């Protein structure tokens, strides 16, 4: 290993923003804080002086962004309580205003977060876990955080994936998560602007290890078009992707690389199939210095292919 590498929890959770192809990561010190490596131009940061929080050992941890301007990361207190690290341009880092509201959670919820597509003012969407195993979104529309629409049960403890895109023939935000479902199923749920959540789950996968790691990102968005990907750890110890394509549906599946038992994952997106994109990056836990993080790298170049062996800190 290296001293670096030491640093990070093996099986941390994992979050990434970015605005094209500058990047952020966050993850978990041995230490139970929260830190951000970045990439502009190379990679750099991870040490203890790139801790924005505290987080209880073991948190969940989601981030989104606009651009870089406004990043947002949420993570569990000790008191099992939704918490939110911000970061705005000319402001730096502060403790967020979810931390107000104090929202106790289930200690074995994931989170997921985004920031609503091509809306006129910042609005956010988190989602977590309550005690009743129900999936729940939290909102912020600029004037306090409120509890939303109650998104129905689901698997206690599963991963919860979720991405925003604006279709351009519409005048309003679509939501997609998704989740794991008791039958162990992953499953996919959505809102539109025109129909509001959607009654039925969407099956993306017949069966998954229980609370394996669910990742999504979407891309490419137009009329009535949108391309998406999700990405989990499967029972034979690999991240696959499943892939949304405008015209094709729920199309393919397959591995895409192999992790850590336990793996947690993420995702960032940037470009798209007309502009010589996407860009796609994944970071996760391979066994790399042992507990190092990892990238995996999609572009239009290369294809599929291993990006940085170990972030920073390693
Ligand atoms: O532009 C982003 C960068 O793309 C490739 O160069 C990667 O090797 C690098 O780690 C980073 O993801
Ligand atoms: O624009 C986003 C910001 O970029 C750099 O300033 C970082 O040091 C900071 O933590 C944040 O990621
Ligand atoms: O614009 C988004 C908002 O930014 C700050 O006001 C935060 O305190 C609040 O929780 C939310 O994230
Ligand atoms: O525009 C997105 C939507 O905003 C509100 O209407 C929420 O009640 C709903 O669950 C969804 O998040």
């Amino acid at each position: 290993s290296t001293p670096g590498a030491q640093q990070v929890l093996f099986r941390t959770g994992i979050a990434a923003v970015n605005s094209t192809n500058h990047l952020r990561v966050y993850f978990q010190d041995v230490y139970g804080s929260i830190r951000e490596s970045l990439y502009e131009g190379s990679w750099a940061n991870g040490t203890e002086k790139n801790v924005i929080g505290n987080a209880k050992l073991g948190s969940p941890v989601a981030a989104t962004s606009k651009e870089l301007k406004h990043i947002r990361v949420y993570t569990l207190t000790e008191g099992n309580t939704l918490q939110e690290f911000a970061y705005d341009s000319g402001t730096g880092w502060y403790n967020g205003g979810l931390g107000g509201a104090k929202f106790q959670v289930a200690p074995y919820s994931c989170i997921a977060a985004v920031f609503l597509a091509g809306t006129d003012a910042l609005q956010l969407r988190i989602y977590a876990q309550k005690p009743d195993n129900t999936i729940q979104e939290y909102m912020w529309n600029g004037d306090g955080w409120k509890e939303g629409t109650n998104l129905g049960g689901a698997l206690p403890g599963t991963g919860i994936g979720a991405t925003s895109f604006r279709y351009t023939d519409y005048n309003g935000p679509s939501i997609r998560i998704w989740f794991q479902t008791d039958d162990l199923k992953l499953v996919q749920r959505a809102y539109d602007p025109h129909k509001g959540w959607y009654p039925d789950l969407v099956t993306i996968f017949d069966r998954a290890p229980p609370r394996t790691a669910i990742a999504a990102t979407s891309f490419g968005a137009g009329n009535s078009s949108i391309y998406m990907r999700i990405y989990f750890v499967n029972s034979d110890n690999t991240i696959w992707q499943v892939c949304w394509d405008h015209g094709k549906g729920y199309h393919d599946k397959g591995t895409i690389t192999p992790v850590i038992q336990g793996s947690e994952v993420a995702i960032i997106s940037w470009g798209s199939f007309a502009n010589n994109g996407p860009d796609l990056r994944l970071y996760f836990q391979n066994g790399t210095y042992i507990s190092a993080v990892s990238e995996w790298v999609w572009n239009r170049a290369h294809g599929s292919q291993l990006g940085r062996s170990a972030l920073p800190p390693a």
